[PDB]
């Protein structure tokens, strides 16, 4: 399938080269597969999420997104024009609150719900969790990283924001989910990702155009921006049959377009997420 004047991340992401603006994937589309969005919540009502979309648990007085941010990345799991899987179910675990932020005990407690959920939903090419959110380091919230990986969920997480060495940051520096920094649609470094050796893979992560809340769009930059890329592309490649949650990450690893990136400090991988579809 074509999907013309995409999103260039979403170009991106099937593509060998930069500067293209045509996004080719198999139709299966991640149908079959589930992806959840640990964040602020989703805008299930969007026009974009075609009722694939739902909010499944929150930890505030409601379940719905009065931030955006949540929403946005959800577009770029799933949304019909916006994101990578075009046919996965969106579940919303709602941990931050509409100012964007939450405590560490809250978020814990969302990826063990997302552990135990995922046996509650219909998801028979396989589960995926994106955690576009972080602080400073924390073994509990690693630990938590860690379980939710060893259920069978592939998580991905944001690398963060702070062009600073994620080694210091959780769950960016847990080594066994999916960390991922950001790059530009000139296949640099974003100048805010962070990097290090726990970083696993790169996605697009400035200036993404996606979902927001009140049935609208915009064009927002971060490493929680390049972390539902991959996430939805795990899905993608999950309901494909090429990988599997426990292998995702590496196989991402294994296919990506290699050493195209600028800016890539001495140590971090140089490694782009692509899908590897030939039309």
């Amino acid at each position: 399938a074509a999907q013309t004047n995409a999103p260039w991340g979403l170009a991106r992401i099937s593509s060998t080269s930069p500067g293209t603006s045509t996004y080719y994937y198999d139709e299966s589309a991640g149908q079959g597969s589930c992806v959840y969005v640990i964040d602020t919540g989703i805008e299930a009502s969007h026009p974009e999420f075609e009722g694939r979309a739902q909010m499944v648990k929150t930890y505030y007085y409601s379940s719905r997104d009065g931030n955006g941010h949540g929403t946005h990345c959800a577009g770029t799991v799933g949304s019909r024009t916006y994101g990578v899987a075009k046919k996965t179910q969106l579940f919303g675990v709602k941990v931050l609150d509409d100012n964007g932020s939450g405590q560490y005990s809250t978020i814990i407690a969302g990826m063990d719900f997302v552990a135990s959920d995922k046996n509650n939903r219909n998801c028979p090419k396989g589960v995926v969790a994106s955690l576009s959110l972080g602080g400073g380091y924390s073994s509990s919230v690693n630990s938590a990283a860690a379980r939710l990986q060893s259920s069978g969920v592939m998580v991905a997480v944001a690398a963060g924001n702070n062009n600073a060495d994620a080694r210091n940051y959780s769950p960016a520096s847990e080594p066994s989910v999916c960390t991922v920094g950001a790059s530009d649609r000139y296949d640099r470094r974003s100048s805010f990702s962070n990097y290090g050796s726990v970083l696993d893979i790169f996605g697009p992560g400035t200036d993404i155009l996606s979902t927001w809340i009140g049935g609208s769009t915009r064009s927002i930059s971060g490493t929680s921006m390049a972390t539902p890329h991959v996430a939805g592309l795990a899905a993608y490649l999950m309901t494909l049959g090429k990988t599997t949650a426990a292998s995702a990450c590496r196989y991402i690893a294994d296919t990506a377009n290699k050493g195209d990136l600028s800016n890539i400090p001495f140590g971090t991988v140089n490694l782009l997420a692509y899908n590897n579809y030939q039309a």
